[PDB]
DNA sequence: TGTCCCTTTATCTCTCT
DNA sequence: AGAGAGATAAAGGGACA
């Protein structure tokens, strides 16, 4: 037969009754459990399935897939039934905070970890809990729990790093790697090359530090003098996320792109400042000359839609959606290359796609205010976000559509309008807030914590807010939100 | 294979003026 | 509101017991 059928008919004899209560988990769920967490995390969902769901611990189903979706998700769960009270009581963090960390490969490790080492490295180090669990949320994160612990006075001291500037390094995976690569490189890229500390900090603050800090050693010179980019433009390649492998790129393509396809060196750095850059590099010179010709779409557009993170899979996207969208569903290209010309333009256009005829046909939603929606980082959450919400919020809150639109077209807008329906009642019926004024609070970029900045003031008011109205808060709100919201908080 | 660590990519949310 | 930055997810490899 076949290894691996006897552990299968497991899989699925477990995974019928996890489609029943508490969990009720549904084919994708059980799916993406399979596939991360293997057969022993299946099992242990089903095994512990109630002794994690209500008394004592309480959590939702999705919580449970998310902590179970990983490798040695099992562990991981076991490990949450013991700590999660320990960490909550002995050292004061709340449930999201324990999942959140609970949530990656070697969770348990991790959580074993931050309990063993949280009370030394926040007195000692004097880091903030948030601090310990930012960097104990990544995969791996024990190491740099380990690696935090062991460097972070030769980081501060001999190398002059912050402490915050030591967590954002360590707060990624393969953070270790990232905190032993700074030490080594961080004189030499600083003395030998001219970098200043908060640039190869910079660059060091995504995952595979280690091999972009490394890279950036090694081919900023040739970039420098033999392709005339400035160690401005180096780092930007280097500490946006696509690193060893966008700056490697770029050595290999900007010449090219700039020779054959007329694309100046900076329209090729934005191409590669982002996740993936090595991709959006490559699929722009398969796809530059295809794109252009069959279409109209000139290569400022082309390079747009490049310049976001997976912009290859947003330019392949656009080949083959821009005639459906365009014909099928009346959209402009301009429109098309709007949707696609920001992260994840991939699945907005997807997204819109689906979702227009129902926007439009069952809402009564404008494909202007489609593809306004769409036209931003998360889109496709803001569009389905948008079809959920916007009959609970115009129909019993009393929001306009147009209101609805407002909220959802910046991005975080899945997050503005879910919170807005969370916080409208109260804010308006126990604090005296308008409507029209909550709105505009969440019609803006970081709507979400704009608004719980100002329900956390009214509802547990520090009086170092007090000579504000409601009005002012609001208009600081608007202006700056949860940021402008504390800096007053220190005034 | 089970678990843990790491790197790359893609997506999503928030900040900063 | 556009650039920059941070957080979260997804996929897959090395490594080891």
């Amino acid at each position: 037969q076949w290894s691996g059928a006897r552990a299968l008919e497991a899989l699925l004899t477990v995974a019928g009754e996890l489609r029943g209560p508490p969990l009720q988990l549904d084919t994708g769920q059980l799916l993406k459990i399979a596939k991360r967490g293997g057969v022993t995390a299946v099992e242990a969902v089903h095994a512990w399935r109630n002794a994690l769901t209500g008394a004592p611990l309480n959590l939702t189903p999705e919580q449970v897939v998310a902590i179970a979706s990983h490798d040695g998700g099992k562990q991981a769960l076991e490990t949450v039934q013991r700590l999660l009270p320990v960490l909550c009581q002995a050292h004061g963090l709340t449930p999201q905070q324990v999942v959140a960390i609970a949530s990656h490969d070697g969770g348990k490790q991790a959580l074993e970890t931050v309990q063993r080492l949280l009370p030394v490295l926040c007195q000692a180090h004097g880091l903030t809990p948030e601090q310990v669990v930012a960097i104990a949320s990544h995969d791996g994160g024990k190491q740099a729990l380990e690696t935090v612990q062991a460097l972070l006075p030769v980081l501060c001291q001999a190398h002059g790093l912050t402490p915050e500037q030591v967590v954002a390094i360590a707060s990624n995976g393969g953070g270790k790697q990232a905190l032993e690569t700074v030490q080594r490189l961080l004189p030499v890229l600083c003395q030998a090359h001219g970098l200043t500390p908060q640039q190869v900090v910079a660059i060091a603050s995504n995952g595979g530090g280690k091999q972009a800090l490394e890279t950036v050693q090694r081919l900023l010179p040739v970039l420098c003098q033999a392709h005339g980019l400035t160690p401005q433009q180096v780092v930007a390649i280097a500490s946006n996320g696509g690193g060893k492998q966008a700056l490697e790129t770029v050595q290999r393509l900007l010449p090219v792109l700039c020779q054959a396809h007329g694309l100046t060196p900076q329209q090729v750095v934005a191409i590669a400042s982002n996740p993936g850059g090595k991709q959006a590099l490559e699929t722009v010179q398969r796809l530059l000359p295809v794109l252009c010709q069959a279409h109209g779409l000139t290569p400022q557009q082309v390079v747009a839609i490049a310049s976001n993170g997976g912009g290859k899979q947003a330019l392949e996207t656009v080949q083959r959606l821009l005639p459906v969208l365009c014909q099928a569903h009346g959209l402009t290209p301009q429109q098309v290359v709007a949707i696609a010309s920001h992260d994840g333009g991939k699945q907005a256009l997807e997204t819109v796609q689906r979702l227009l005829p129902v926007l439009c046909q069952a809402h009564g939603l404008t494909p202007e205010q489609v593809v306004a929606i769409a036209s931003n980082g998360g889109g496709k959450q803001a569009l389905e976000t948008v079809q959920r919400l916007l009959p609970v919020l115009c129909q019993a809150h009393g929001l306009t559509p147009e209101q609805v639109v407002a909220i959802a077209s910046h991005d975080g807008g899945k997050q503005a309008l879910e919170t807005v329906q969370r916080l409208l009642p109260v804010l308006c019926q126990a604090h005296g807030l308008t409507p029209q004024q909550v709105v505009a609070i969440a019609s803006n970029g970081g709507g979400r914590p704009a608004l719980e900045s100002i329900v956390a003031q009214l509802s547990r008011p520090d009086p170092a807010l007090a000579a504000l109205t409601n009005d002012h808060l609001v208009a600081l709100a608007c202006l700056g939100g949860r940021p402008a919201l504390d800096a007053v908080k220190k005034l």
